[PDB]
């Protein structure tokens, strides 16, 4: 059961429960590797995401023994290796155009309204990293592992590891320990680090917990969620003093809404929020 | 025992100890709900407190069973369900000033140059984690749980929750997770996550050790204490390399001090910190 | 066996192993009380090791019982309580250039590009607190503890410590808890909060690992790790949309480079890391 | 005729065409000295303005000879002079509290939505350039002359001078020309500079076309014009890429009105928009 | 002669000279009125532009007797007053995602790396100011006028006027004239303030003249003229301190340039800069 | 009459007046080129004169005909032609560090708190640009004129011209203009854009003119004019609302100052500021 508007090779969008999307990646024969299918179809699969006003979460697993196995090094050997410009000036341009649009494919999850939930299961190597750092929760089997193969490979993260791991974790000292050895972290450690906010036995349970808590979040006023993700976006990347400024701007408008009247209704009697029903957003 | 300057009919204020303010709320009856007399009086209260040269540590507690149960929703029914205004552009404006009003509220903790020593009992619901997200430091019971239940409500945390919150603590994973489904964080897993800074068996231990290290705080320098907590602000808002101009343009001034000239006179002699009297500040 | 380049009489800089610097404060005696010789021979020291081309990684410990003891002082008495200046407005310029300079000390330790290990035995007390914040790895033994003895001494840290503290560890609960009543934390509750990154039985055990640690970064791409500190530091100063904007315009020139074609040799391959030579940095 | 909720000693605010306010100070014998009196005056009285909904322009003259003569030296001497504190950290504090409060006066000027129009004749000396500079338009007569005299009276400008000044004009070269050697800048001067708009032959010419441009802003939407103010202020503080931003959310609500409907009708008909009536805002 | 990649129904992109472009708004029977069509056709056609190697500089100029006469108000009537959404929440979602869409068509000229010149014939009335406010260089004929038409339509501007406007010219007492009372700004007063670099007596003299100075910038080293617009933006946003960071690390690349080599060799020598053929960027 | 403290081969400092020094480029046999000798000496000069008390004001001018013929293409040929790496990576890291050492020679400029003040006769060439916009007040001759030589080198201005031009001017149209074309400005239209204050007939009335000024500077209070100088770099990189609260901040300090008694005392009675004596900062 597709989207079905969703229709990609190396991406799986199967629409679980209501109002709860699952992007899945669909490469289990090379184990997730994102080869340069795959950088094109997140960036058309999350717009559509953005514009469904159906969808109220999405959830994010992978297909296979492992999440990702980070990125696919043949393919990608070729844009750096054998660059396009006839001196060094013409190659940065060309090197330049080609991180950027490598940075739009995980900024779309980030600037998707509706918030996306990480299931990782087995490794998650390289590139994959940047994949849950965009997430706004992340869950993790007993199995899975976290590493920063950047620095092995022989550059710097430049596609969001760098930008976002320090952001969603407070163990600054571990984040310079990771990304400096490229070593790997197992769930253990990562939930005691802040990566991940549960560790499940297995990926059949982490993935039915993912599923419940998406269920949980689409239950909720779409309006409420959508904004809370904004707010708390945009309070990462500003001062205390401008966020209080920013909410106030945009709640303005949002608090004139008829969730907000069914809502405290509900919440006045002993009726469930997942009774009372919700306009499309 | 009062200020007896403070006095209010939400909030009670009683001088505990020396150079140490117990502001505590003070409805029982409704869980400390905030109620539209609750706002103003905070505004009234903490600008008294900074103005107060005696005072150099402010502990909050709350009476009754719970620290509080958020909004009042009745009282706040009327401005949201019932704004004024011929169309929405004028609600807009309305709503807009109401909001940027409550912001004012929490607003005065963080600027008040006294640390500032949250007491939490019971449950902390809704807005009252914007009460203590703005505190300087963090105490709870064992029964002690915070919940963001404005999502439950119909409406984005527009008083300081979504713009504190993942700054006071490093698991953002755990702090969208939070957010979205408004679920209760207990007091154990709250330590975990950073939120506080020890668990009390009941609220009679925790509020003495609350009022033991905010006298610990009093003992020493008032200079050096405000100074402490103005540079910390500024720098959660700012970079290292402004934050580090700002302290040295700041500390240029207070440096000149007589208590610099006896603190270390104490210190290079085995005189304890709490002997040494500092002038009013 | 020096560097021998680095000839100090408050510091011991001997080359360990390969690529990897062990600077070392040498005034056991006075517990490596930081006197005015020290603040100018740690930006000395450091900006040599950052012109150093053979240098990969660095690793800070102390002499002694313990890391440091803090400021002298006997020998900072006289600038801050006998400053110069006819009237207030003098001293404060002349207040302002000591603040700045010192601050220098501890600002070419993280404009440093090779990564830095602290590895601190024993107290860790006062300003020795702003030296291993700038760290990018900090280690500690058993009976390790960091102290921020300013408030004790009468002034706010304005060193470093405020500045980099909050922005190292999450649980800003703790942050000014510490600050505020200038306790000692021990290395065990300094591992939960995140402030180191392991905790070794002794000295002896924790040197062996910190080098071991140098040694393996100093194993991958000088470019690649070099490169990936500096949008470390970047990333945490500024929001994310402008460090992906820089760390692409950082990655056009670091891309080409041979040591990119070896890597993933190598990495393609089964040969270590380790095995393959990098040039000069 | 006054507003007539407006009554002050040192201010005049009549009420003058229709939707306009014209704040006129009001010690034409002390050549409108900015005493005491004057800066808490001046808070209440922007305050009442931003809450009154049929103002809609905001015209500042001056009574008696010239627009002001500047700081009074008598009042404040004793402020600055004879401050209160034990040592100068505690004056420090006292004289911190001092500036940030004159600071308001001005703030609010800024912060008003209602825009605001200066009518500047004779001299405008010292602290009256802040008072001008915070205004969104400024209009002189040919006698008129600005002068920072701060650095005449022995202090940097501390109530926004030197922070609005340079954000008003382009010519650097001139603002550092002025605030070093505190000259007189004429009218004819001053509109090469661009730091007034147009110049006028005398106050009662000045006056008339001031009143008019307010009357021609009051005809406007109410609505678009107060949005206007505060983006335009708001993109002064901000880089494009976050203004755009912020308009977007504030904009989303501003544009549901029936300002836009009429205002679109009229446009698309020969009627001016003078003829069609808006509701308050 | 078209590109003939560019072909539009709003747009007429001609190469003229050599690497040059020519792009011209193409509805002279409607005044180049900004259709919906029209917002689509720009981001297409300036997308291609960057992509453009051969293409160096950019000529914006239109047809017909005026430049341009803002926005359709009536097909832009439908999104505004009759938008999509059952209440206030969910219109303002779905306004906010056109203001952004409208948004970015006037960003990819900003981002474009080539210059861009803006001929202006005629009237330019509102939105057609954030067209030419987004150009690096503005020209104007006699007869050319430019006005903020947003306020008399009833909506503040939310496309770019507000955002850009303040930051292209100094005197921002006449931004504040102009937006707020949307009243004509003749062609020798645009001159004076500084929004257009030139005056020309026609249009055909100034098309002449601005295609004669893009030909001058198509002359130099495309890499020098592409990497001096990316800094002039990026110093814009940004501080000195930031941007001269920036700068040095946008540089160490773009000096390894084979134009350095020959634009030396000719400035060396006698040779102009026009003979001296440099390579595709 | 030297220094005498400051002796260099490409440059002449000369006491002139009193607490005025004139410093002079001396390469008239070449133009004021700016060789590597030049680079290194102007941030010794500047961090000597940062130390001295005595000086107050800063005057900069050329010797010879021009005032200077902006990079030495010969000395500077070898460092960016030949520069030090084996492959890309190296070298950008080579090229930047260079980049970075000569904008230190402007920056020392805009550091020093003592005013600059810029006499500009003949061409102003190239880098020379830089020179006189990280200048407070820009003086110029009729024959004078300023050219953005970078681009007709082959380079983006990457020591100061890109970051501080635009900041400096408010006619950003020009400011592309001249960047992009490199063409020269001469005198008259310099004036009408902003850089220059005044132009004076030739060198020698125009040398007068600036000493006279810098004399009228050192006549003031030397805390109100350096602390001027610090609030007016500060708010050009700062929002209003940051850098009202830094100058709170920085003017707490220096209100407690003798300067304010004597120049109070002096503008009272009928003293000319000239006679008052102020102490040494």
């Amino acid at each position: 059961g597709e989207a079905p508007d969703h229709s990609y090779e190396s991406l799986r969008v199967t629409s679980a429960q209501k109002h709860v999307l699952h992007v899945q990646l669909n490469r289990p024969n090379k184990r997730n590797a994102m080869n340069k299918v795959f950088w094109r179809e997140m960036v058309e699969c999350f717009n559509k995401i953005s514009r469904d006003a159906d969808c109220r979460a999405v959830v994010i697993s992978g297909a296979g023994k492992m999440f990702t196995a980070g990125i696919d090094l043949m393919d990608m050997a070729s844009d750096i290796l054998q660059p396009k410009g006839d001196d060094v000036a013409r190659i940065s341009w060309y090197l330049r155009d080609i991180i950027t649009r490598y940075q739009e494919t995980f900024n779309v999850i980030e600037r998707c309204p509706k918030p996306v939930i990480a299931a990782v299961h087995g490794g998650c190597i390289g590139g994959g990293v940047d994949l849950v750092t965009a997430c706004d929760i992340r869950y993790c089997a007993q199995d899975a592992f976290f590493q920063v193969k950047e620095v092995d490979v022989g550059l710097a993260a430049d596609v969001g590891t760098l930008q976002r791991l320090p952001k969603v974790i407070g163990n600054q000292s571990l984040v310079n320990e990771l990304a400096f050895t490229a070593r790997k972290m197992m769930a253990d450690e990562a939930l005691g680090s802040g990566l991940v906010s549960r560790v499940f036995p297995d990926k059949e349970v982490m993935l039915d917990a993912a599923l419940a808590l998406a269920a949980e979040i689409s239950s909720k006023s779409p309006v409420a969620v959508q904004s809370t993700k904004v707010n708390l976006l945009y309070s990462r990347d500003h001062s205390v003093a401008e966020s209080l400024n920013y909410v106030a701007s945009w709640n303005m408008s949002m608090l004139q809404t008829q969730d907000l009247v069914k809502s405290v209704q509900a919440t006045t009697e002993n009726k469930e929020l997942k009774t009372v029903t919700f306009s499309k957003l």
